[PDB]
């Protein structure tokens, strides 16, 4: 029966608790209500940002922008981990499987939620207190100007579906419970959970959006472009370190 | 039973029937050859270089290059078959002509491996309209670059064939792969999306009616496209290696057009 909604409300509740900056709060900053946010659009507005913005992650500018993204990546992984532990059935699985689920999942979820803080002209940074210009992100050089641009192109198409947090909570739960991650020992319970999650997502979309026919299908189709983005991201992550203090190097992966 | 559904089910019958008249070797006949139904003859199995020279006498230099350029002519013939099917998808021939070729350009490869799964089990693949069967371990035993082409399709086919789709489901699923709006360089995307919505609505109904005991087969089938597009990327990466390894070997012009990223 419609017990699916008890699941939908449960995960949305944990979504609000795990993630401080929600999508509704991010579009309001983006759109405009408020109390604004610092805008970084060139080289000098960057150095002023490190004085007024909340940059807690610090001698060349294109590298420091990449290090800051890597710093918040490991921040998001902790928030994603806490939310996964609230997905019913997750903590009861094999412990090795929980690791590999998160190991191969956090990237797809990072960029899914990055689209929430991204308009067509830039991205919100530092819990919405700053806004880095998209044109300034391609401004970079060598390999850096392209690391963020393919995600803008993804965010534009993903945001056109106009999903809210109640939809995204179930969606990312479906991503974590992917039974096709390499090295899984017990796939059956993972697929059993994800199927229960897909049922929840299909009912959520048809209820929340009688607008969009087959929006469930289109959202599933985005998981294709969501693994192509993660593929070419690590394709860039090895071109950077093929070029360019082991204790910060150990903090990151 | 309702006019909403009657529309989509008539659309399913239409696609299923163009499917039959576009593709000579259905999955139903393939499964008959591969398991051993009396409705079909039995293939000649090729597992080493010895049984290869015997296929010439039964079924219609450099052996590693040979199997590949027979793969090429097979892909060419299927692109023709895929095109004939695409012309039957309601609305497709009414979309912009350069968008028509854009859908086919990025579409044929994803269709090929879907239909290639119908000719496969875990042990090998049917070849030459079902008269032959080339074992999977013989294909790996091939030369240093050529031994790597086929096994990714084998890994996908076994996971994909586990969905247990029959030709009725594939006809609609193949139709939704051709008509997708995210392919690059598309001029007008909205008419393409309006047709795909119809096709996916037809697939959703067809899967729930044909496979009513399989929970959420619609969702699991759609995510198999992430597997298809990675196979295409691995394939392209092997084509740029062979193009510089064997600079004496030719590639078909038709596939040389799908051959641009
Ligand atoms: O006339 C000759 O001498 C000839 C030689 C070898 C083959 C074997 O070939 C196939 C034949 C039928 C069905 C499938 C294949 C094999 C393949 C692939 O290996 C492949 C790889 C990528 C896309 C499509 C295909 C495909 O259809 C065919 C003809």
């Amino acid at each position: 029966s419609a017990d699916l909604r008890a699941l939908a409300k449960h995960l949305y509740d944990s979504y609000i608790k795990s993630f401080p900056l929600t999508k509704a709060k991010a579009r309001a900053i983006l759109t405009g209500k408020d109390k604004s946010p610092f805008v970084i659009y060139d080289m000098n507005s960057l150095m002023m940002g490190e004085d007024k913005i909340k940059f807690k992650h610090i001698k060349e500018v294109a590298i420091r922008i990449f290090q800051g993204c890597q710093f918040r990546s490991v921040e998001a992984v902790q928030e994603i981990t806490e939310y996964a532990k609230s997905i019913p059935g997750f903590v009861n699985l094999d412990l090795n499987d929980q690791v590999t689920l998160l190991k191969y999942g956090v990237h797809e979820i990072i960029y899914t939620m990055l689209a929430s803080l991204m308009n067509k002209d830039g991205v919100l940074i530092s819990e919405g207190q700053g806004f880095m210009t998209r044109e300034f992100l391609k401004s970079l050089r060598k390999p850096f100007g392209d690391f963020m641009e393919p995600k803008f192109e993804f965010a534009v198409k993903f945001n056109a579906l106009e999903l809210d947090d109640s939809d995204l909570a179930i969606f990312i739960a479906v991503i974590i419970l992917s039974g096709d991650r390499p090295g899984l020992l017990n796939v059956k319970p993972i697929e059993d959970i994800q199927d229960n999650l897909l049922q929840a997502l299909e009912l959520q979309l048809k209820l929340n959006h009688p607008e969009s026919s087959q929006l469930f299908a289109k959202l599933l189709q985005k998981m294709t472009d969501l693994r192509q983005i993660v593929t070419e991201h690590v394709q860039l992550l090895q071109v950077i370190k093929k070029t360019e203090h082991p204790l910060l190097q150990e903090i990151y992966k």
